[PDB]
């Protein structure tokens, strides 16, 4: 890696050669974009991180943990960032769908789970796998795969030039975590893992644990705003997911579901039905986010709705011109890769069933015993992994910090990764989505002290 200086720091950037295919070292070749923080004082070596998504960019989210990384980590570590293969700067870049393909999606009230609406859906879906095909080629997406992004980060480890990986992982980007702990546990300094992906967990069962998480992320919020003034959805939070209902479902044609009804906004598209339920969850992923979902949501009374719409905007990466960055084409392919999916509709048409139960706030009139396939039991190329007890006898105790409301990664499933790694769970007691250089002095101390010295916080550390 011959760096540079950036195009906000004392930033270095550069790109990383990686084959496409391993078994092909001398195939395709895909570059990987790096940025990198010089450390102040004495270094250790790289801090390596991952974001998650997947298809969220590495070096965008560097640049964020830099604002907030403590002195004495920034003092012992090159704060270094990477864009893996598909996505954002590494070229080639996954995309499926242009930015008019993202637009039309999201106008549709995408409720209608009736027959001929299951097969709308079904059908965009397949026009969706055939726009990846035809832009990426079937070779390229199917190594997109975590288990090639853990062979990346390896090679990204000797290119930095040091012996053993420094990595901090979110989100999905724990799922990077355990896969090269499993592959190289031998090449690992230290690991913290925040916001969990439990790799033996069960799909279904995975998703309607996530459903339960958002709904009970709702009820937080709601009961949380029902001590302010003029709750938009009420003062009594036992009735907030029917007040929440009367907001956005008049976003839907009664007559026909299929016919979005957008509430007014000063952006040509309004607000559909479903970038509000998208504007909701997104505001549901950190309680900074909480005044502007009561911001939108009070909008919705008066029948405008440009902040949600702007959340679900942050949410599907679409910045002020109406261009999308590739996280979504990327996130899907590569979650496509990463496990078997769900193929039988009965499977399908019972996890809808239960949701509705489960998180009622997202869901749209009554279960009609039809349900969609999801994109991946349509893809092209198969899984590069598949769920398994993670396995990695001889590595280092890592930590593990897990949020006791976390909607997106459950709490439980933090502390199953925790012992199938048998390292240390650190229990965050909050309503939000990772917490790690967010901010908090106590989950910040205990993860410098693991960092640099090499200790874990105590069996029950709670923070």
């Amino acid at each position: 890696v011959e760096w540079t200086p950036c195009r906000p720091g004392g930033a270095l950037c550069g790109k990383l050669a990686v084959p496409v295919d391993y078994d092909r070292p001398d195939g395709d070749v895909a570059a990987l974009a790096l940025i990198r923080f010089p450390a102040t004082g004495d270094k250790i070596g790289s801090l390596v991180i991952n974001p998650g998504g997947p298809g969220e960019s590495g070096i965008e989210a560097a640049l964020g943990v830099f604002q907030t990384l403590p002195k004495r980590v920034h003092e012992r570590f090159d704060l270094v960032g990477f864009d893996p293969r598909g996505v954002a700067s590494s070229r080639p870049a996954i995309w499926c769908n242009s930015d008019a393909d993202n637009d039309r999606l999201r106008a549709e009230p995408q409720v209608d789970y009736s027959r001929e609406g299951v097969a709308h859906i079904e059908n965009e879906t397949k026009q969706f796998v055939g726009r990846c095909v035809d832009k990426m080629g079937k070779n390229f997406l199917a190594h997109v795969g975590t288990v090639n992004v853990a062979k990346d980060l390896d090679a990204i480890r000797a290119a930095l030039g040091d012996d053993k990986l420094t990595y901090l992982g979110y989100s999905y980007g724990t799922r990077i975590g355990s896969a090269y702990a499993e592959e190289f546990p031998q090449r690992v300094r230290a690991m913290i893992l925040d916001g969990a992906v439990d790799p033996n967990a069960d799909p279904i069962e995975a998703e309607l644990r996530q459903a339960k998480g958002f709904q009970d992320a709702f009820n937080n919020y709601a009961a949380d705003c029902a001590k302010n003034a003029g709750c938009p959805l009420g003062a009594d939070p036992a009735k907030a997911v029917e007040v929440y209902h009367s907001l956005v479902d008049p976003l839907v044609d009664p007559d026909n579901p299929r016919i979005s009804r957008p509430a007014r906004t000063k952006d040509p598209r309004g607000l559909s039905y479903s970038d509000a339920i998208v504007g909701t969850i997104m505001a549901l992923y950190s309680p900074n986010l909480w005044q502007h979902l009561t911001d939108g949501l009070s909008e919705l009374v008066d029948n405008r709705g440009d902040t949600l719409l702007a959340l679900a905007d942050m949410y599907m990466r679409r910045d002020s011109h109406g261009r999308y960055n590739n996280s979504g084409d990327a996130r899907v392919a590569i979650n496509c890769v990463d496990q078997p999916p769900v193929t039988d509709r009965d499977k399908v048409i019972d996890e809808d069933r239960r949701a509705r139960e489960i998180a009622p706030f997202m869901s749209y009139g009554k279960f009609t015993g039809d349900a969609p396939l999801g994109t991946c039991a349509f893809w092209p190329v198969p899984p590069t992994s598949q769920p398994h007890a993670v396995s990695a006898p001889g590595l280092v105790p890592t930590v593990v910090v897990s949020t006791t409301h976390d909607p997106a990664a459950p709490y439980k499933a933090g502390v199953d990764l925790a012992n199938q790694l048998r390292g240390s769970l650190l229990t965050f007691d909050g309503t939000q989505h990772t917490v790690v250089f967010q901010g908090d002095s106590c989950i910040d101390e205990y993860v410098t002290a693991y960092l640099i010295g090499g200790t874990t916080p105590p069996s029950g550390a709670k923070c």
